[PDB]
């Protein structure tokens, strides 16, 4: 049994250990994440005068999305160098014992928080036509929760039973196909009677969406991606793995915020 090494990272940690490369670039892509929050969260405070009073409800939904991004990213990227630490003998980083170990809490706590808070905010930017405020609402939040409940269920067995981990990704990704289509729905009807320039933006929104929150599921899969015997099963998997999340970190939290503040201001 290999009892120390929850998880991938922890697995590869206690096992083979990270090179100073992956260790060092995991820490500063993890960095640079809870860095680029930061500044998110000034950018969406000092902005918020720039749309009328009727959509700054979205700047506020961005600003409270940054603040527990910001926390929780550095409390993630603490964990990451907390919980490895040099053997000078071998020249790699090990699992420290006297440590607490990498968690994956910090990112789906901060996953729990942010997704309804996302898929709530665009409702106070565009207009719905056929569709119900409340249904839509509620539609966002119950498959937004059960979408990281069973992910982070799915992630508990990913070293201890892999079939496990996989079965439970394709229940959450169920509910990711819903909040997809729910989204699409939202997006065409608050195209309708707007000026063409908020089309397009709203055009850009949606394959932002699209794109950014398909890299979840990607980054979770990540290690796996190349079969057992496979490139990824090591910590280049772990670099990809934590670079993607970063990438739809300040995707699917930054940049859909300015794009939303964007519309809302040709709205103005
Ligand atoms: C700001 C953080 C966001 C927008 C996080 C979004 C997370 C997801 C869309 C996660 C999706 C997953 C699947 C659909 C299958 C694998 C398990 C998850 C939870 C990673
Ligand atoms: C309005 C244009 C504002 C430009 C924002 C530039 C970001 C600066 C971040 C530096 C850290
Ligand atoms: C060390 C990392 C550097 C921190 C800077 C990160 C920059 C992101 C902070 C938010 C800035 C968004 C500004 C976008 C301006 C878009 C204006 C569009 C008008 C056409
Ligand atoms: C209204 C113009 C304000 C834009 C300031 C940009 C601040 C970037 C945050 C770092
Ligand atoms: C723009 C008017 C503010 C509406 C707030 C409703 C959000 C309640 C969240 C719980
Ligand atoms: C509503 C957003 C408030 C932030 C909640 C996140 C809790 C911070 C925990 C820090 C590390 C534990
Ligand atoms: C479904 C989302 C569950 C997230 C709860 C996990 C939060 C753990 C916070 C950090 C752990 C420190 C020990
Ligand atoms: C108004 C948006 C509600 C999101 C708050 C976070 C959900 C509770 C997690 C505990
Ligand atoms: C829906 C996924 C079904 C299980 C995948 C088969 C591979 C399991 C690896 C052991
Ligand atoms: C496609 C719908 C899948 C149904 C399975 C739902 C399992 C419930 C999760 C239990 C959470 C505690
Ligand atoms: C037609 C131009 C579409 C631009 C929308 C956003 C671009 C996708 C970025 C995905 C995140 C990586
Ligand atoms: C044409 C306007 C493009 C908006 C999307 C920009 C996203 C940057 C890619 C990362
Ligand atoms: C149609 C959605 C396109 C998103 C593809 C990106 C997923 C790649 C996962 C990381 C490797
Ligand atoms: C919903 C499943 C998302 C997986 C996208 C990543 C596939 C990469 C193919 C190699
Ligand atoms: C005219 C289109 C204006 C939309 C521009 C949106 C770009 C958002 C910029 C945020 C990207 C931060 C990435 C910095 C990484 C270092
Ligand atoms: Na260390």
């Amino acid at each position: 049994t290999q009892e120390l090494g929850a998880n991938f990272e922890n697995f590869i940690g206690a096992t083979e250990g990270f090179s100073e490369i992956a260790y060092q670039f995991t820490s500063k892509i993890l960095t640079l994440g809870y860095a680029v929050m930061l500044a998110g969260l000034l950018y969406f405070i000092l902005t918020i005068k720039n749309v009328d009073k009727k959509f700054q409800m979205s700047n506020i939904l961005s600003a409270v999305v940054m603040v527990s991004a910001f926390l929780l990213l550095y409390a993630q990227a603490q964990n990451w160098t907390s919980s490895f630490t040099f053997n000078e003998e071998v020249g790699r980083y090990f699992l420290d014992p006297s440590g607490d170990l990498f968690n994956n809490g910090y990112r789906y706590l901060n996953w729990l928080i942010d997704v309804p808070m996302l898929l709530f905010q665009i409702l106070f930017v565009v207009s719905l036509t056929t569709s119900k405020f409340s249904s839509v609402r509620n539609q966002f939040w119950f498959s937004g929760a059960m979408m990281i409940i069973t992910g982070y269920i799915g992630q508990f067995y990913e070293v201890s039973n892999l079939t496990a981990f996989l079965v439970w990704g394709a229940i959450s990704s169920a509910f990711f196909f819903h909040i997809l289509w729910v989204m699409k729905k939202v997006i065409n009807e608050g195209k309708e009677g707007i000026s063409p320039a908020g089309q397009k933006i709203l055009s850009n929104i949606w394959i932002l969406f699209l794109i950014s929150w398909t890299l979840y599921p990607g980054a979770y899969l990540m290690p796996y991606l190349t079969g057992v015997d496979g490139f990824l099963y090591s910590e280049d998997g772990v670099m990809a793995r934590q670079l993607v999340y970063t990438i739809a970190d300040v995707s699917s939290k930054v940049i859909y915020g300015v794009l939303l503040g964007n519309l809302a201001i040709t709205l103005s």
